[PDB]
DNA sequence: GGTAGACCTGGACGC
DNA sequence: GCGTCCAGGTCTAC
């Protein structure tokens, strides 16, 4: 069989993971600005690269159905399904988090009723780092294209489904290579093309390579966030996205225009310790602290729910 | 130390 | 049709 698979077309090639919609809604997570590597190639079926292999995912009321494209088609093995469980951090019980947040935040409770299943993906540091470097002063649709062209040009070719060729995310070496910036500009990444080249070189030639980034996962939020900000193209918001989505800092709250609108419209929030009236390094930091005092240790996760809901509105 | 102004790109809107 | 806005912001002279 050729092309992207559907649960109905190739039954024997799918394996499931127990998962109710209250725990995960692919349609509210995958195209919402966390990861830019997933596409709904066929109604309700999402395809993308996960743990260096291509996968298609789809769900029914109580199951998350998975299929992987590696030779000789066969359903995913238990070890491979584990990769999926970990990518979606399925050990974190979303129902428990929603309950808590909703208990201390009447507005969250209201929104939560209509937007269940919004959880945080646990992403690869490099993929997350450069994808978000590409996200600044930009929109999800455009960002998604940039990331795809980036991987196509500098990432390992994996497999082809229909007319779509999947690529693994580029390595630091590839991104640090000669003339990467110029090539990325022709691929339409704008001024961020330099940020990509410059940051790849900085990590490899000034910070000590991959080890420096990966170690941030063991470091403290304050530690990690400060470290990331030295990288070209990485500001407070991008750094926060990375901490939350790739370095296991569930309290990190990225503050962008969306979160500002939410704060003002749904909580009548306004800076008090800062000086400005709108977004600024001072007010942004304050808003982040506000969201943390409101939701607690997993504030970044709560923010993700409202962000996702704000997109679909 | 804290501020607006510029900035690649392309889909939206309003004149 | 076409100039101003804006999107998961960051980087800088005054
Ligand atoms: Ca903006
Ligand atoms: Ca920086």
């Amino acid at each position: 069989e050729f092309g992207h698979r559907t649960l109905a077309s190739t039954p024997a090639l799918w394996a499931s993971i127990p998962c109710p919609r209250s725990e995960l809604r692919l349609d509210l997570v995958l195209p919402s600005g966390q990861s830019f590597r997933w596409r709904e190639q066929s109604p309700a079926h999402w395809s993308g690269v996960l743990a260096d292999q291509v996968w298609t995912l789809t769900q029914t009321e109580e199951q998350l159905h998975c299929t992987v494209y590696r030779s000789q088609a066969s359903r995913p093995t238990p070890d491979e399904l584990e990769a999926v469980r970990k990518y979606f951090q399925l050990d974190v019980t979303l129902a428990q988090l929603y309950h808590h947040w909703g208990s201390v935040d009447s507005h969250f409770q209201e929104v939560a009723q209509k937007f269940q299943g919004v959880r945080l993906l646990r992403q690869d540091p490099i993929e997350c780092l450069f994808s978000f470097i590409c996200s600044s002063n930009n929109n999800i649709a455009r960002i998604t294209g940039m990331v795809e062209r980036l991987c196509q040009a500098f990432g390992p070719r994996l497999i082809q489904l229909d007319d779509v060729t999947y690529h693994g995310f580029p390595s630091l070496q590839a991104l640090a290579g000669p003339e990467v910036e110029a090539h990325l500009r022709k691929l339409g990444l704008g001024y961020r093309a330099r940020y990509v080249s410059a940051s790849a070189r900085a990590i490899l030639e000034e910070q000590g390579g991959l080890a420096w980034l990966q170690q941030l996962r063991e470091s403290s939020y304050e530690e990690a966030h400060k470290a990331l900000c030295i990288l070209p193209g990485v500001g407070t918001q991008v750094a926060d996205c990375i901490c939350l989505m790739a370095l296991d800092k569930p309290q990190a709250v990225p503050v962008d225009v969306h979160m500002w609108h939410i704060a003002q419209r749904d909580y009548s929030w306004h800076p008090t310790t800062s000086q400005a009236k709108g977004p600024s390094p001072q007010t942004n930091k304050e808003l982040g602290n506000f969201f943390r005092s409101l939701w607690g240790p997993y504030a970044g996760w709560a923010a993700a729910v409202l962000f996702s809901a704000d997109l679909r509105q």
